[PDB]
């Protein structure tokens, strides 16, 4: 036994096709567990990761779920146990960003976005605290918008997070009977290739500079004066779900560099 | 002109058939504001809370709405301003509790619980905002089960109001342009008619205690060695909504006697 790996486990990672859920979904990989790569949209890009966490040396197989369709989550969860024959870590990194003014937030805006950042989070908690094995992990993705972090125009998306912070707490009580922790990981602005297209949202008057002078103006909200980038994230993930993380239960982690 | 009062100004609070609600509606009242009397309920109740105001000396009307429904959110307050002219003011204390384990919620009892609680008093405030005098004011309800009170069996309730201290901290941003406040007043255990039926839920081995024994063990948890009443809810609404309230913004209030 290694302190710190996870070797012997077998862990579960929605949003996995893309960014920050794909560098979660290969670190636990690197860490020794079999990974589940759940992911919404490209089979290709998928099947990417899986790849990866192959040529490591762990096993993986891309299981697909629309997690705004509850069943979906529960066949995710069934099909993740009959695979690799229990489970014993689950990571959401399942989310979409949001932004307008109050005024003009519609019915269908606000249902796209609670109906997957919250209500799909949920039940992915439900599902993994009914198919986990004892002494298992749940993380959840909540944003450093929730508490830590003021961005005019951006209340549904804040709140939709908000509500994750407080389901985490509560949750570390119930699943305490088979006594899984539960956590969820808050990052600030991180580097992917779709941080360009919303960085203007996070800036006064963000449309009147350029994609790099807006990337620099979030390295330095951070003292350490560089971006967050997904390894930062996997980084902590990997440490909540490791035997070692097992004090911090109930808890959301700011992942910001020191900005806040 | 009298501090802390409301004379000439015309306020809206919703739920206020009964309990916390109904208190509310009557204090700022008693405070001089003209008000609209939104409930879900019972008409008969509501009738008696607009009597109570008007023999107060101020006038009120009930209108109701169902808070699920935006499109009867919008009519209310178009309503609300056809009636009185103009609109100054708006309370919401719309919502539902809700209890247990993570494994054993559905889908059907998220949608009971979100639809009110989060999603419906995200729409009053679009509505207030939409409809309100420069210079105004909106007040949600959260709850200490939100953040300062970790209930077991109570997660979908306290995301729901997580939610909301989300919200309200970015609702203060956006509603800056017409000089609005937002803020969120977050009750603890507050007696009134329904106190009893819930109250078991709260205390581990809860149905082994009489519904007095509850009570008293709720007032013993303040400091203060007393229950939180309707009127502690009012009064500070009252004073949030009032000229002098007007530099707490953005913030959400935990009002349990100390209990914390
Ligand atoms: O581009 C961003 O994307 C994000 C995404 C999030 O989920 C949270 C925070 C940010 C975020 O904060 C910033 C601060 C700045 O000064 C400049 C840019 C950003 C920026
Ligand atoms: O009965 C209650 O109803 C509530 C309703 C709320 O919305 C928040 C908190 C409470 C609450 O906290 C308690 C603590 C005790 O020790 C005993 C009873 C309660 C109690
Ligand atoms: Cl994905
Ligand atoms: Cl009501």
């Amino acid at each position: 036994y290694i302190p710190g790996r996870l070797d012997g486990k077998v862990a579960l990672v929605t949003g996995s096709g893309r960014g920050i859920g794909a560098a979660v979904a290969v670190h636990l990989g690197r860490l020794g567990a079999k990974v589940v790569v759940n992911y919404a949209n490209s089979t290709k890009d998928a099947e990417k990761v899986v790849s990866e966490i192959k040529a490591l040396g762990s096993d993986a197989i891309a299981i697909k779920a629309d997690i705004r369709q509850v069943p979906e989550i529960v066949k995710l969860f069934d099909q993740a146990v009959a695979h690799f024959g229990h489970l014993d870590i689950a990571v959401s990194n399942s989310g979409v960003v949001s932004f307008g003014h109050l005024k003009d937030v519609t019915e269908e805006e606000f249902d796209r976005v609670f109906s997957l950042n919250t209500r799909g989070q949920f039940f992915v908690a439900r599902e993994a605290y009914r198919h986990l094995t004892e002494g298992g992990r749940i993380v959840l993705t909540s944003s450093n918008t929730s508490k830590d972090f003021s961005v005019p125009k951006h209340s549904l998306y804040s709140g939709s997070k908000g509500a994750v912070d407080s389901f985490v707490r509560i949750f570390s009580k119930d699943c305490g009977d088979k006594k899984i922790t539960v956590n969820a990981v808050a990052p600030g602005g991180t580097v992917t290739d779709m941080f360009h297209e919303v960085s203007h949202h996070y800036i006064p008057n963000g449309t009147s500079y350029t994609a790099e002078q807006r990337q620099q103006m979030a390295a330095h909200a951070s003292p350490l004066h560089r971006n967050g980038w997904p390894q930062d994230v996997a980084n902590v993930v990997g440490f909540l779900v490791s035997k070692e993380g097992e004090w911090v239960n109930g808890k959301v982690l700011t992942l910001d560099g020191g900005a806040a």
